[PDB]
Order: C-alpha cells, then structure tokens, then sequence
C-alpha cells in the first residue's frame, strides 16, 4: 500500500557551452615515420590526418577533464556551484579504481556532487550527452557536465604501421541544462560485440601484470572491419537519430561524425545526403582520433573557427571500439 | 524555427528480477591470510567476513556479467529480445577498451542492443540503476538489463594485513521495465573526490607498463577512513533516498546497505531508525565485499532464502571507491 515517489526535471534541456583543450606537444606524420614504413602524404591521403597532440607525461585523462571542465564552465557564465553532477567518458583512465568523476568534480570545487565515469569506446560522449539528458529530465539533477577525454598517447605502439599515426591526446567538455527550447534530440545507439575485436587493448592488464617480463599492452586496431561497418552502417544510425529528433536531413546545419578516418567520414556525407552547405567537421586533420573526445572537440573547433554556430542543427555520431554507437541531434551550444 | 523532438517512456518502472552469479571455488580467511599471522576469528568480528568466492581463470567480470544476466532474464520470464539496452557496472573489467557491455549483448544474443559500462567505484550499480530507470522514463528503452560484476581477485595483495580479506568475485544483474506502480524511487548520489587514494589501485597501469621489473599494481583499501566517512555519511545519504521516495523509516521493508562492513551496517540500522523485524542484508558473511555487485547480490541472497519477499520496500545504499555514493528506494524483485 506504500507508493513510490515520482520526481520530475525540467523536459527541455540543451548544450549550454563547450570547453576544449588540446595538449600543448604538436606531433606530425614525420615524427612517427621514425618507426614506420609510411609516408606523410600517405597518412594524409588515408585518414586525412597532418598532425596530432600528445600530453605531457605529468597529464592524465583526469588532469585534461579537469582542464576542459574549467573552460566549459567559463564559456557558460557558471561555477561548480551551478552543476549538480558530471560524467567522465572515456577510455585512458588508467586505473581500476577510483573513477575520475569524483577527483574531477573536486579539482573544480565540487568535490560532493554525483558523478561517474562512462566507458562506451570511442561512442562514450554520445552515451553520456544522452544519461545526461536523461537524468536532468528525470529531475536527478539540473545542470550537468559531460566531458569527454583521452589520453591514447601511452597505449599506441610506435612500430605499429596500421595505427600509430591514429590516435591523440585531449579533452572537451559540455555544460548541459534547461534551455528555454529542446536542444538535445533522442538517443539513438547500439553495438556489435561480434566485432569487439575491431578496437581494442590486445593484452588485458592482469595477464600482463602476472607475467611482466613478456609483452605489454598495446591498443590494436583492423582498419579494414571498422571501415567496413561504419561507413556502410552508420548512414542509418544518422537517419534514425534525426527521424527521432523529428528533423529532416536538409534541416542539418552541421555534421560531426566521429573523427576517426576522412574517408569513412566523406563517404558517410554522401550517404546521409545533407544540404550541398551543411558544414562537416575535419577536426582531425590536426588533431588526430581522440577517441570520447572526439566529437565535443570537433564541435568546439568548429564553433571557435566560425563554421558552426550556435541554434545551428548538429547531427552526432560515435562509432567506434567494442563496435558501439551513439547518436543524436543537437542544438550548437555558445 | 525547427522544432527537437522529445520522446516519452514508461513512466513507472520496476525492478522486474535480479539473478545472481557466483563463482565456485570457496575461499576461507586464512587462505587469503595464509601469508599473514592474523586471527580468522577477528576477520569475522570486525568486519563479519567468513569466507568468499573466486572467480576461476577462465572466467572474467564480463563472463560472469553474461551468466548473471541470463539468469535475471530467467527468474523474470523474459528472453534477451525482451531487452533493449544493457549497462555493466564494474571496475574490474581489465582492458581500457573494448567495453564489456557489447561483449555480454553479444553473448546473450541480446544482438545490435545499446549498452555501456559504467565506473562509479563500488557504488556503481545505484547509479547504473537510476540510469535506467531514467533511460527508460525517457523513452529511449523499454526494458533493460544493469549488471554488476566485479573480478577483484587478481587485484588483492596477500600480503596486505588491511584488506587482503575484504575484497572478492561475483555477479548480478537486474532487469528494469516497465511496471503498473512506481518501483525505483529518486537517485540520491554524490560523493568526496578528496578522499580519492581511500580505496584505490595503487600504481596505474601505464606507469608500471613502462616499468615491468618495478613494483605490480594492487588494490589498497584504506579501512579507517572509508568506514569513518560511511558511518558519517550514509546515513543522511538513506533519509535523503527515503525522503525523495516519499517514504518514512519505518516503512522500510529491507535495509540493502553495501556489504563492506556487518559492524557499519548494523551502525546504520540503528541511525536510520529502521524497524527492528526490518530485514538487514548480511550477504558479505559468505560473498565479502564484490564492489560493484555487491547490492544485487545481497538483494539475491534475501530473495533466495525468504528473507525477504518481492514487493517489499527496501532500500539500498551503496558506497565505496573513488569515495562515491548511490542510494534509492525500491519495490524487491522476483
């Protein structure tokens, strides 16, 4: 005869602000050419990537978050005080335990709030913008921050001639809250763990820990598979995301697709058929694949270099390790 | 002038079963304390622990996530197409990349479902619990699996007199859907970021990657601050859950606290003022501290004894690691 009480938040919620920060180590093509067979031109004409960025050894995937958190939060005109809670996504937090959120939200003077960290692969940001929303509505909070870091840096094999011109260092984060209009559309996502071995660490670290003196981790990635599924599927995750937010495909402003190879990116415009002026990120020409912080970080170049701006129509999508994605329409934040 | 959509779910939802995995080799005190000179009564009078369960080496928190759950779909008659999205919660799955989530989906021919894993320290499954109810509110699921599961073995230090007891493996899953009254009261969460080292793995695995012949990582626990701030936290974290569920103290059921200390839980009883025939999980006497699972394998060990009945009110706190908090009120399962 007891009942359970119902809780309610605000219905419209959106992207207050991006904050983003890139390390300050510049890595070109050449600098990793040292122990590969490639070439400059040839990393460029396959994934579109120049050059990528490292973080100092002394920084870590929570030292980055705490760095873009702070600039989120400056860009929204708000303090630590205003945020009732904070996803961490990523995938380089290299301990077990404790969680980055907790020491996250206390580096911003928040140390009481709610807050977890979400791994998703590269598709974490997607997953955490969507909880985000969905807890707000929920009224488990009001505002929130979503940052999304890596720090892939010390788990790419130099020798590796398939992925070491691949991934980088950053992080950027996202304020979410009311907005006086609906400004994050319905979650659209799914996997494939048939193919969990597309992406991934190829030594587990206790394996490795119980026998130290053998080979370390590395993270592997079979191009061809993670070409392969994303551009051939991804086109209708995007379709399902903007049919769910209710959104024609010549109503997108902006596309922000994972930044993880050009090519797969070009053919996935093609597919989607959006204005001949929709606006695409290529954020990974100098930044390289940065895995769950991809996306906030594409959108944050693409609004600091004036080529999105804000209320312009975003269509998101993550792809990427553990074969998972996360998509969504979202309003460009300030 | 375009319009997001918003989309709508259930907007009562319940705990429709948990199901529970535990591995079958039987470990004593002084097996765990065999490299240690301490008492086996002591172990159990200070922190109520007799024996644990460890996991075999072919086994792993996702394999154990995937039985888990197949028997959560059983107790509750449902087969994996009933599912829409799975969240693993742990801090033991041993590879940075890929997520468990998608491998678990795949193995229970849950296929293409959404999922994620979620790292909140011990107190993970509250907060994976209060995301799926607020998924599922917010239409973008209708009924989903959230597992706990935890292979902390492989990261126990024998020789550490202060928590080589404590932790073990395990795991347990929940199915959350739809159901005719409310079942998952409001999310409590927060935590103490500055209390981040209390439980923690001591060297992260890059350092000791880049360092094979140094010291190997290992989970410490620091016992005295953990349970100091448990004993003066949780219970306002409990009032504030029951308080949000619209509930008083004595209209609990089942007191589901963490099972990391029997002396704080019984602390607790008494500072919540629950009823004194309010049933009070002791699970950890035979299944010791499993982070992560370790509430839906308590709410399990009352279910499966009679202890408790579904329908009764109860309400679980979990706490732990990263020095994080999760509490809500609950309808039990099946």
């Amino acid at each position: 005869m007891t009942e359970i009480a119902t809780t309610s938040g605000a219905r419209s919620v959106g992207l207050l602000s991006v904050g983003a920060y890139r390390p300050e180590r510049v890595v070109t093509n050449d600098e990793i050419c040292q122990h590969i067979d490639s070439s400059d031109e040839w990393i460029y004409t396959a994934t579109g990537i120049k050059t990528r960025r490292f973080a100092a050894d002394d920084e870590s995937a929570a030292s980055m978050a705490t760095e873009a958190c702070r600039r989120a939060l400056s860009n929204a005109g708000l303090s630590a005080a205003d945020i009732d809670g904070v996803i961490v996504t990523t995938n380089t937090h290299f301990l077990q335990t404790p969680p980055a959120a907790p020491m996250v939200a206390a580096s911003l003077g928040a140390k009481g709030i709610l807050g977890f960290d979400l791994s998703a692969g590269c598709a974490g940001f997607g997953y955490a913008l969507g909880a985000a929303a969905d807890m707000i509505r929920g009224g488990g909070a009001a505002t929130m921050l979503v940052v999304g870091t890596e720090k892939l840096s010390p788990t790419i094999d130099m020798y590796d001639a398939g992925n070491c011109f691949i991934f980088a260092d950053g992080a950027a984060a996202v304020v979410v809250g009311e907005t006086p209009f609906q400004g994050i559309g319905p979650t659209v996502a799914g996997s494939d763990g048939e193919q969990a071995d597309a992406i991934r660490q190829d030594i587990d670290w206790i394996t490795f820990a119980q026998n130290p003196s053998g080979p370390r981790p590395f993270v592997r990635l079979e191009g061809p598979a993670v070409f392969r599924w994303a551009a051939f599927k991804m086109g209708d995750v995007g379709r399902r995301a903007m049919d769910a937010a209710g959104v024609r495909p010549d109503q997108i402003d902006v596309f922000v697709p994972h930044q993880a190879n050009s090519r797969i990116n070009e053919l996935l415009v093609k597919n989607l058929q959006l204005r001949p002026d929709a606006v695409v990120a290529n954020d990974i020409e100098h930044t390289g694949n940065t895995s769950a912080a991809s996306i906030p970080l594409a959108m944050a170049e693409l609004l600091t270099t004036g080529a999105a701006k804000p209320g312009d129509l975003a269509l998101l999508i993550g792809y990427g390790a553990g074969l998972s994605y996360a998509a969504q329409v979202v309003r460009m934040p300030k």
